[PDB]
């Protein structure tokens, strides 16, 4: 099961055994990030957008120094059932963005007239054009550094001063 | 007659053709057949499908650069309003012209070509970011370099979403959003409008 997603008409071979699988293997990767993403809004923590942030970072940091990981990731932002996957993983992460954003806005931590739901969509934007330009070329986009100015630079749009850190990597949750 | 073909007229078909089939799909032949021709045609025009490819990549993207290329003209005072006008109105024609947004399509979701179509879109933002600093736009400390890369990832993001999600991710409506949040961070405040549909560039 594992053997065949991580050996993936050679998979079989690979593995040594006797679309689905892009898509297997997608899910098994965004599945971890999307739990982290979904703790952030948690009723028990009263720092939605400091956890938010640090998963986002600690989640950029991870990608770029596991090229394996990277090369899975990269799938799930290339080009029916891969389709569909990535759109659920679109959908999953941009409701539990705003439900962390939505918290934060509960406790006085966004700007005045700021909606989770913009909010959202914009640090799922910028998130995705930092993973795709890296994809593209690593020299002109570094996933560690430009990540963190492009996520700090949009949070700062819709989150008050004094709420996190910027610049500085947070903390593991 | 494979010689009379147009160069034009194997684009368009080449273009109809990746669209509905995909790149990796798509043969020489299915471009001749779709053309009215045979595979001779394209060869008339193109040494192979990568050219080809490559022809319909820059038809597309080339009026785009030109565009932006003018934003850090010495001939007006206003780079951050042109940059503004030339982002907003390309997405309004992404978001409304179809042919136009699967060619981006193709583009975005596919090596070599998206690099330096990059390297261009930066070079040209970067250099409209200096004019406005040299004309005191910028607010105090702003690298437009660093300003440039973060209006490319948060616009390509913007284009990735909308192509996945088009429920959720709004071309026009959250391009627009991005660019003015992102030239927020860097430009002087009541250097532009945010918000607002500015007139086509002249």
């Amino acid at each position: 099961r594992e053997g065949i997603l991580d050996a993936a008409e050679m998979i079989g071979a690979r593995a040594g055994y006797t679309s689905e699988v892009l898509a297997a293997i997608v899910e098994r990767v965004h599945l971890p990030f999307m739990q982290e993403l979904e703790r952030t809004s948690t009723d028990q923590r009263d720092t939605p957008v400091h956890d938010l942030r640090a998963v986002m970072i600690h989640s950029f940091i991870e990608l770029s120094e596991d090229e394996r990981l990277r090369k899975t990731m990269e799938i799930m932002l290339r080009s029916r059932v891969l389709t569909e996957m990535q759109q659920a993983g679109f959908r999953d992460a941009l409701d539990r963005m705003e439900r962390a954003l939505r918290r934060a806005r509960d406790l006085g931590q966004l700007r005045e007239g700021a909606d989770p739901k913009i909010a959202a969509r914009m640090l799922h934007a910028t998130v995705l054009g930092v993973l795709h330009g890296a994809m593209v070329e690593p020299e002109l986009m570094d996933l560690k550094r430009d990540g963190m100015l492009a996520l700090d630079m949009t949070l700062a749009a819709y989150v008050k001063d004094g709420v996190f850190v910027p610049g500085t990597v947070p903390e593991p949750l």
